[PDB]
């Protein structure tokens, strides 16, 4: 609605200045034809001044990201647990905007870096804008907001040379992790496949903190936000992620964009765990501690409604870059908790938009505006876009009849702090002892992964820690890893040539929890949008017929099909020169193209075979369609009897097998395990 | 050392606020131990406010870059051609700071994107700061500064989705190139190896524009700046660059940093072509036209002095990010020309620092300060650091005795405009007809590359244009390419499924010029700093002994040696898990490791062999040392008799052959050519 009035159409008409004067903008005004440019050329200067000033500071964290518009729909009337208006009726729709992100990388860094990921949702409710500023991992590195600059300095590039971009694989980061043991839980998550998701659509969103749901009668409950993907959970493998960072730094934002443009807008079930106030310390840890989850088995999920993203921005800068989220954007029916991480966040997000926007009127940016009337006595500031009629903007007043009126629990649907909340004791800068177990939950997480998944995590740690130059930091890292799992410490130690310390079993246990494994979460529930590369050739006209037949059968099922050949022509989407295994979720070679899989000026040596080999090694469904073709499989050293390897002459039988493979998504039997 | 007055040491002492009050910063102040955070916690708020506000806008162009300090030394007394003080004596030293960059990518994008590259040099002279803001390519896309936002909007990401990062491989860019034919010359350069340099040290720098040298007696000459690399010219191949974008986005800045830290600081001969004013239109084009070079044969290079970079920054942000170059930073003895591109730049660089710095006192930033006194009547502004004693800052004054004094041609060593310069004619927004030949010099450039080099350029074009979705744009691209070379248009057309238009020979010629070929610029003159990966194993104690012996022999000659094996231990630098062929200029397998070249939980399947195969296909010197070669060479499909393939038992004989290979740098026989 506020976005509508600000849309600007330039599909017709003559070029104007910003003040509506028709102009030209292609040649400077000069003193003679070979002469110097004139100062009086206002056309030149308004244009270049605009350009010179296009850039704004990137966000201090979550700089790299992308967004889309959509809709949230409540499944019910939730007034029995919260007064929140956007949740007060079956079927009620509220517009949203969501921005997904990495954390550590700058603008222009690669989508498929290993990192924590942001998932930020604005609900433009009929009682004000409500932001849930979440991550794809349910726990956070630190226990007090005052530590955030310490964390972020450590994981961002070394400040002498600004190396390395968008990576925790350097001394400073592991120095911090090894010296601040709270970090263990999030570190384990980030080193799992949760650090390299297949897409923004294939990860979940978490509020992380415990919040409160507050009823109109003042009573409250403690809650965790969970956004559960309806597309299923899925990851890249690390080697794939690295190549993909170079071949397509825009992989995640292109995936999101394309899914929306094809009518496959991603969906999430917006859910909570709800527990009584008396359960703050019932589960063997403290619900004020943002390094802990409530295990699935302790508190079930309640589905509140549906989040769907279904429209892409018109202007990335105006909408995506300028959207300014705040946990301070709260509505009646929600309240904060005394989580020391959350508490400090409230300050940060209000302050940081002054940096980004360069002035205090950032909530007037159309993407930031609400969809209800604004009544308040805030005035002036740079970039003030309103013209206020109330000339007595103070309370209390008689000269504007006491308007605007105070809103509170009993008037005007005012926000109110949960009336049960209290404080007692000295004013201290001390950590609660209830926050001290940094290791049990990391172990819970690790115990809940499948064997190959645990191997992947060990291999990510081996990769990163092997890049750490300081022997002391490496020792220190092993000391912390050892407190979570001796086994992990032994396995990682083996790769970096140190001895693991002796087992210290204080926090060791064998318990598991459901819902945190990617590998173990079963087949994807939909294969729409998944990418199938078909490797073909122009040399055999039968190869293009085989590709065409495959295309029709696969596209029928909503898969995105790329036929590859030496050169472009009708039916061919990409050349071998531009193609890569990171571009596909499954790879099919047509029989007719067998000759390519053994030199050409049109593509680098061995490219067709390399795509097939890479896809196989990265765990993808691969196959040959045509029938007499032990060839290609032989050339690739891919076993015909392999899980997730397909050979059929029949196109229909091939597609039916292959689609089951796409759902399985990764064939993990192809990865070696430690003894 | 050069900015030593501004350094802050934190290697001792207790934590303070910014106003020197000792504090803590690890725990928020709270109302009880499980209580909410207090607004009175000033420790929290000053720390988080600083953090929230760390970021500044990235540069509008050349956002991604890196810098170092050094020294310029004049070879002579140049007062006979220029009054410039920093050039007025044999042996005179001036400190410098240089920043290299890409153009289009945002600040965390990959060093090894295909792009134009910046080379910006500040001389902190004894008569003021003098900046030469150059590129690694001697010509620019456009002929008028007013077009710059058109060019940069077209090559930067599409503004609806902000895709794709750091790449010209999309519709908008080729739409612009095909509709603005001036772009052809720079386009050809960027599609050559000049678009993917091996390092900042292995490229040249160019002022691009014609400037003037002005003597103390008012006479002037026209000049082009050339910075000639003393390390030699060298390129990546495109497939290599793509992988390297993912494996090491920091490749160029790490290369520069390491070379400096190892005592191998890169050097350039700072040179000019000098011609009389009467030659402005003598060479068949206009010296005011920044799309044209002066061919080497038409005007020789004069070496003015030596630029050496030999000290790395202390703080990246404070020095590299905050350095604010301007072509407006000129000194007595230099002057501008009526180049409409240059002319507009002068406005832009003064204005844009207001965006970056947020305030007008950006020249007071330590990196921007001069090394001589400032006397002027500029006052106040946000961030004013000076405390001025002159309380009569106006001219003319008697109350400060007429100080500061006016400086000009005849007093105070004032800058002065070259007195011979004039203007004549109407005030016009028209393009000089002398600028109209957009195609002859692109053809000159292309004619001057070796056959494999021409193929590479064709292959870059094939790659990019094949990614363009609009058939109309592709047709339009072929129309412009055809005006440069029919052959080029035919070869590119073959990859994208279209017929090239009929030959239009208006601008076709067979002239060549020296010095623009990378392939043809002979062997590198030094191999110091080049990277040699030695692939070994921990399974065989003889393989590590072979590696150690190779290390000693190679390090003796200044090469950077990486021994790779399954795991880290004494003498092993990297694991196979972290190694890649993009990490090395040459790859050596020790024959004790032959068993690895045919699965492990410690690295991805086939990684050892993949490193060798990739290095070979990317044209690098590769070899097996020990005398048993055939097993490794067979598995890799590398011929023993191949150019740049080495097999010797003798360590000394192996190294002697291999080092000649490193100098050759690339073995171009391994790349297929079009019929
Ligand atoms: C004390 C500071 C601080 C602390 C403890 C955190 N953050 Fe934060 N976060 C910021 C300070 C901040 C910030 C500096 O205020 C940012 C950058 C730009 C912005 O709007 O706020 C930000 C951005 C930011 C974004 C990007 C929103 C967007 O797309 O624009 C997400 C998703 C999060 N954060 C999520 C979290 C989560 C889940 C945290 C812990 C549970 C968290 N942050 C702790
Ligand atoms: C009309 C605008 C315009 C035009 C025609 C040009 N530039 Fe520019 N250039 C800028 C506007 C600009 C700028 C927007 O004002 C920048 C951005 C950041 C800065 O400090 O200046 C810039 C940055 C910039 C940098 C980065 C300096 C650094 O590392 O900080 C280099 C090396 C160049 N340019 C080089 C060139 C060359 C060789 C050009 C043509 C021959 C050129 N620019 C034309
Ligand atoms: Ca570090
Ligand atoms: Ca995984
Ligand atoms: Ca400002
Ligand atoms: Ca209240
Ligand atoms: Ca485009
Ligand atoms: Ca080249």
């Amino acid at each position: 609605s506020p976005l509508a009035a600000y849309e600007v159409d330039d599909s017709t008409g003559y070029l104007t200045s910003d003040v509506g004067g028709p102009i030209q903008d292609q040649t400077s005004l000069k003193a003679g034809i070979r002469g110097p440019t004139l100062l009086e050329d206002f056309m030149f200067r308004q244009k270049i001044q605009h350009f010179d000033h296009e850039r704004v500071p990137e966000r201090a964290v979550h700089a790299r990201g992308a967004g889309a518009h959509g809709t949230f729909t409540s499944y019910a009337d939730w007034s029995n647990i919260t007064a929140a208006s956007f949740l007060n009726a079956t079927g009620k729709q509220t517009p949203v905007f969501v921005r997904f992100s990495t954390v550590a990388g700058s603008r222009g860094s690669a989508d498929t870096a290993r990192d924590v990921h942001g998932f930020a949702t604005r609900f433009y409710t009929d009682e004000g804008n409500f932001d849930i500023v979440g991550n794809n991992i349910p726990v956070f590195f630190i226990q007090d907001a005052i530590q955030f600059p310490d964390l972020i300095h450590s994981v961002k590039p070394r400040p002498d040379n600004e190396i390395p971009q968008a990576a925790t694989a350097h001394d400073s980061a592991w120095d911090f992790f090894s010296q601040q043991p709270s970090t263990m839980h999030t570190l384990f998550w980030a080193m799992s496949g949760h650090g390299i998701p297949r897409s923004y659509r294939h990860m979940d969103g978490f509020g992380v903190h415990t919040f409160r749901f507050v009823k109109d009668d003042g009573s409250s409950k403690l809650i965790k936000w969970h956004f559960k993907s309806r597309q299923g959970k899925a990851s890249l493998v690390w080697e794939e992620a690295q190549v993909l960072s170079g071949k397509n730094a825009d992989f995640h934002r292109q995936d999101l964009w394309d899914a929306i443009e094809s009518g496959n807008g991603p969906e999430w079930d917006v859910c909570v765990q709800i527990v009584d106030e008396s359960q703050a310390q019932a589960f063997g840890f403290d619900l004020l501690d943002p390094t802990k989850i409530i295990p699935f088995e302790y508190a079930p999920l309640t589905k509140l409604g549906l989040l769907k993203l279904d429209r892409n921005p018109t202007n990335y800068f105006a909408e995506t870059e300028q959207v300014m989220f705040q946990p301070g954007h709260i509505v009646r029916g929600i309240d904060f908790t005394e989580d020391p991480l959350l508490q400090g966040r409230l300050f940060s997000y209000l302050d940081t938009q002054l940096n980004r926007n360069g002035g205090p009127n950032f909530e007037q940016l159309p993407i930031n505006m609400p969809r209800v009337p604004i009544h308040n006595n805030n005035r002036d500031g740079a970039g003030q876009m309103f013209i206020h009629r109330n000339k007595y903007p103070y309370t209390p007043n008689t000269l504007n009849s006491g308007y605007p009126r105070q809103a509170n629990q009993n008037a005007g649907r005012g926000f109110f702090t949960a009336p049960g909340r209290t404080a007692s004791g000295a004013l201290v800068r001390e950590v609660s002892p209830t926050f001290n177990d940094h290791w049990s939950q990391p172990r819970l997480f690790f115990n809940s992964l499948t064997p190959v998944e645990q191997q992947f995590l060990v291999n990510a740690m081996r990769f990163e820690i092997s890049l750490v130059k300081s022997e002391e930091v490496k020792k220190n890292v092993l000391t912390q890893l050892n407190r979570v799992s001796h086994d992990v410490a032994v396995r990682v130690a083996a790769a970096i040539g140190l001895g693991a310390p002796d087992a210290d079993d204080t926090y060791y246990h064998n318990n598991k929890t459901a819902g945190v494994s990617i590998v173990g979460s079963g087949p994807l529930p939909t294969i729409k949008t998944l990418r199938v590369g078909i490797l073909a050739t122009t040399s055999e006209s039968s190869a293009l017929d085989q590709a065409a037949q495959l295309r029709t059968r696969l596209e029928k099922d909503g898969l995105v099909v790329t036929v590859v050949a030496e050169t472009l022509r009708e039916g061919v989407d990409q050349t071998y020169s531009t193609a890569d295994a990171t571009g596909f979720d499954g790879v099919v070679v047509v029989d007719g193209a067998a000759a390519l899989f053994a030199s050409s000026p049109l593509f680098p040596t061995g490219r067709p075979l390399q795509i097939f080999v890479d896809a196989y090694r990265w765990g993808k469904p691969v196959g040959v369609c045509g029938g007499k073709s032990s060839e290609v499989l032989d050339a690739a050293d891919v076993p015909e009897d392999g899980d997730g390897v397909y050979s059929e002459e029949s196109v229909d039988m091939f597609v039916e097998e292959f689609e089951k493979g796409l759902a399985t998504f990764r064939f993990t039997d192809r990865f070696a395990l430690d003894s």
